[PDB]
């Protein structure tokens, strides 16, 4: 278990690979979408591809509130 | 509009105020919960309180992927 | 209103687009310059281009102090 | 020199100490204010105090753009 | 497995609890120390305490380079 | 001196340059490896290259704990 309190299960619905990073779009429950930019190495290692079941993890101090 | 692509609508179900920061917990669609730690100053200025409808925003580079 | 307490108005003076991300340079008051790396999708969506008036937003917990 | 491309000189106009963190407010050129939340331990070691001339540093990937 | 490429095993040598967050200090291989500020809720749930063997994880986009 | 409490001295053992960003892999004491994604401008400016002695700097609120 990791300290990051946001752990949202999702399915990949978009993937764009660059040279250093890749953009991963996950659909999570309720139809929300989360977009992640991570290293291309991690995409490759985790075998990220359309339909993959993965979890989006965000540290609490990175979540802003919009009112 | 802001460049942060993740905007998750939610309702505050928990709030703990510290001296410098506060922890806000939002229930989002599908029952997922998002936890945010922001400055106490912002909580006050945005009038964040239990039950409030608000939106969590996260920059894509802050979203990690777990497999 | 967003919780991020740093909101600096600026004008775009530099833009470099990659495949996933783009680098945006804003000149803010007093001659300071802020450089941002964000998703290319956002640049495109916000119509970022030289001279555009935009605001740089930074969460407090991301600001370091150098003495 | 550090890779963080944003280095903004300023003067501390506010300081609030908590137990683990502290909020530092710096006035920068043009009157902009930058707000930083850092560890209390750092405030102590860098001798951060009201009126001190200090520099705020932000990594480019933490700067969002608002339009 | 998670996309965050940096995973550093360590032993807790310091722990300071606040109301919202907690500061965890880990000694890692070679004697380097890593300092983490996470939510108090997580410290409790992961049962973080002095002497515990734990792993520090950091997303690559959060590591700055200083020369 | 900078407020970020993690300052890990290391040597570059991997470098991959993209158009906006670059991935830098540093070996630090004890054989630990740190991977950083930073702006290509900074890579160029700091003259990052294999064997360079540099320091990985991470803010405490970016360090997660895995148990
Ligand atoms: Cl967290
Ligand atoms: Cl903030
Ligand atoms: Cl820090
Ligand atoms: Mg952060
Ligand atoms: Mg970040």
């Amino acid at each position: 278990s990791i300290s990051a309190r946001n752990q949202l299960k999702g399915k990949v619905v978009g993937l764009k690979k660059g040279v250093v990073t890749a953009e991963v779009v996950l659909e999570i429950a309720g139809g929300n979408k989360i977009t992640s930019i991570i290293s291309l190495d991690s995409v490759e290692e985790l075998g990220v591809k359309e339909g993959a079941e993965l979890t989006a993890v965000v540290k609490s101090t990175d979540v802003m509130i919009l009112a």
